[PDB]
RNA sequence: GAGCUGUAAGUAAGCUUUGAUCCAGAGAUUUCCGAAUGGGGAAACCCAGCAUGAGUUAUGUCAUGUUAUCGAUAUGUGAAUACAUAGCAUAUCAGAAGGCACACCCGGAGAACUGAAACAUCUUAGUACCCGGAGGAAGAGAAAGAAAAUUCGAUUCCCUUAGUAGCGGCGAGCGAAACGGGAAGAGCCCAAACCAACGUUGGGGUUGUAGGACACUCUAGUUACAAAGGACGACAUUAGACGAAUCAUCUGGAAAGAUGAAUCAAAGAAGGUAAUAAUCCUGUAGUCGAAAAUGUUGUCUCUCUUGAGUGGAUCCUGAGUACGACGGAGCACGUGAAAUUCCGUCGGAAUCUGGGAGGACCAUCUCCUAAGGCUAAAUACUCUCUAGUGACCGAUAGUGAACCAGUACCGUGAGGGAAAGGUGAAAAGCACCCCGGAAGGGGAGUGAAAUAGAACCUGAAACCGUGUGCUUACAAGUAGUCAGAGCCCGUUAAUGGGUGAUGGCGUGCCUUUUGUAGAAUGAACCGGCGAGUUACGAUUUGAUGCAAGGUU
RNA sequence: GAGGGUAGCGGAGAAAUUCCAAUCGAACCUGGAGAUAGCUGGUUCUCUCCGAAAUAGCUUUAGGGCUAGCCUCAAGUGAUGA
RNA sequence: GACAAUGGUAGGAGAGCGUUCUAAGGGCGUUGAAGCAUGAUCGUAAGGACAUGUGGAGCGCUUAGAAGUGAGAAUGCCGGUGUGAGUAGCGAAAGACGGGUGAGAAUCCCGUCCACCGAUUGACUAAGGUUUCCAGAGGAAGGCUCGUCCGCUCUGGGUUAGUCGGGUCCUAAGCUGAGGCCGACAGGCGUAGGCGAUGGAUAACAGGUUGAUAUUCCUGUACCACCUAUAAUCGUAUCG
RNA sequence: GACUCGGUGAAAUCAUAGUACCUGUGAAGAUGCAGGUUACCCGCGACAGGACGGAAAGACCCCGUGGAGCUUUACUGUAGCC
């Protein structure tokens, strides 16, 4: 769904409204770590790290107009690609 | 199509768009024990022969293959004993062996407690157990039949006939069938007479509205029975892919909730997401996809393939069988007037002008043709698969087992057998200071909440403690009830709440008994669990529809 | 002392109903099996109306059962009750 | 608005309360559901509301339907916790003092006296047990008190054979046996042949050494079986 | 051993208990009922009369149309033998 690297859009949660940059990935439970997102405090001194957030949490903006929508796969191309929903510009 | 190195957090060293891991169909490797099979043996171990190989100056050692016992088939196959029909040795073999599914099927063998209010005939019962065959089913099956109609036409299963006929120390109890309505539905191959070959099957032939041999007119079938061995196109099964539609405001640590305005539907089945989502995620409706491997089939291929036979004198069918007597068993039917079907022992028929049956037996009539074999479909059952369903359970419940359970533990052994789920949305699992040898604790910090700190959701009663308003050391108490001063409080607001100087009355509860304070029985206390239910018949009452008709 | 043999409708016994894995007049485990019990014990919420018997006959019967007699609920027939 | 009825066991009849689930309709909940705790509330009974604290996600109402639908007794089953009660007991026996260790010593370590066994409580070895053996480091639990200690916990170590005891040697009892005999099925007997010590045969001794092994390792001297090459009898042997 | 101190620390039993005596009464032998008499609250060491004291659904006795073992010229069968 969410590639590592992509840009996206927090939807839901306390940082509603927040773009970032994924920087980990972990598909085997669905979660996503995000840059500047669910910052939390250690007990070690404190070292601050960002926790990781549910997947249907984040939306991707389009390129054109930055506007979280949906991906979509038209699939014309031999490789398959991601094609945002609001406009076919390719996400 | 970007992550990965099982459960598992870490600590490490590494692989990967040259496309890792991961999913599916095919191949390779596969130690030792175990039917265990080279010989032994206290299973998972010990000890050998043969052949071919490396190693070693040689011996010791090592590696890869072969050697169990019984069957059916070659070869030699010279003992008592001069045919020889003992043994005895080698060769070949997708020949056997053992193991499951508390389940279904056939056969062998075969109890008791119990009921009859005792008990032996009888019943429980041809049930449990044991053994031995199998197969995806088994079994049965092409009339020596059912019957009495102006007849039907292989077997099996369901409804009905019916708790009827009948059986029975005629007690207790047991218990049919044929007609009629349905599911399913095809039937064939041998022996014999005879015709050709030197106890191989070569032809010929298969039965009752009588067949064949023998004399006589004369141009389709398929390996699921009916004889059996292959080549040839299309659908499904075992990984997948695409897949419509939402934005703000208020209360929150968090929106899916509330308040407004927009949307998709052949998709409003469900499961997740920091709370209750058709439009956030995985999916659903719908529509596509198969290297390679299985299964079901369709086509031509492949094999195999002569059918009506008018006469009718002579010939043919299945024997120690059919049947009888004696002793048993089985048919709903206990020897009874017991027909029909079987086993052991003896005696023993007929031959188409024959033989058998129609509930003893005879006559007449009617219907069939035994003593050889094979045969699919309608039926029974569920280890374990892939989709699903529930006015079923929700941790003393539900499988003994929601946890690594047939495991802790118990027994020499066969066997018996438990207890144990829940932090948070996210480990964000309390850095640091102080008392202490530690354990533990008080601050600080994390979080919405730490009376959420892993002996971690909620936290009832028994029971054990601390503080306090009233009260008690002249008193005889199933401990309460009615009457009633003083002292301390002030509620769901009303003829209020707590404590109790003193007076009247009063010998617990349950069970069982003519009768219990009873010294008759039962309970240490608290909590959870723990006993007239369901399926088929009969009868009566209420309700309801229709009515000389009612209902399948 | 070591290694062996005899098993429950059975073994062993210089004999006691003596022993066969700490209870043997007939061992242990699983199954038929929820054997049977005319005998004891137990059997869970609340109100309203009515309300007994402990007798007769028969009984392989006497602390069991059956019919009759006394209770209750309905539908009926009418002074037939005291 | 009138007169008349209402004690009750075994039993008969009638009307109701509450609990779990289901179908329709209509409603509450993070502005706090169920459960739990407290109170001076309402109805003829079983029972029904309201307020506050705790709690943190589900749950009432109306009509009808369906039941694993109501607990104080069964020497009832399971779990928890009392009473007796700070009561009985703490499993044959001689100990004392001075030092050491340490947070903590009648109980651990070292030393000196004393006491007990000595056909033995001493020294070796079969069966059986299966790491209980050694060293350093530990004190929650186990040890009937204590504990700094341990047959307890953690980490790392320890068993050396041609000759000792068993296999490539033999056999008793007994147990299994190709063919074979006998039996409803299984399977019961049994021959040749095998298996089977508690017995027969059979080549090493004395010292030394580790915290933990010794006829095994080491030092000094032996013996048995089997291989290889080279020399003695100048064979009509030799091996069976 | 018991008894007094330090350490450790069970069991049978148990309807709730503020648990006196005498004569009488009662299901006929009362801590709990009637009438009298006596008794300030709470411990420790001892004795054993009674709470029909506590361990075992009384083995004696009688009942069940209940079991099991044994005996015989009880009834009906049977291995075996002739």
């Amino acid at each position: 769904h969410i590639k590592k690297g992509d840009n996206v859009k927090v939807i839901a949660g306390k940082d509603k409204g927040k773009e970032g940059k994924v920087i980990a990935t972990l598909p085997k439970k669905d979660r996503v770590v995000v840059e500047g997102v669910n910052i939390m405090k250690k007990h070690q001194g404190i070292l601050e790290t960002e926790a990781a957030i549910h997947v249907s949490n984040v939306q991707l903006l389009d390129p054109k107009t930055n506007e979280p929508t949906r991906v979509g796969y038209k699939f014309v191309d031999g490789k398959k690609v991601r094609i945002a929903k609001k406009s076919g510009e390719e996400i």
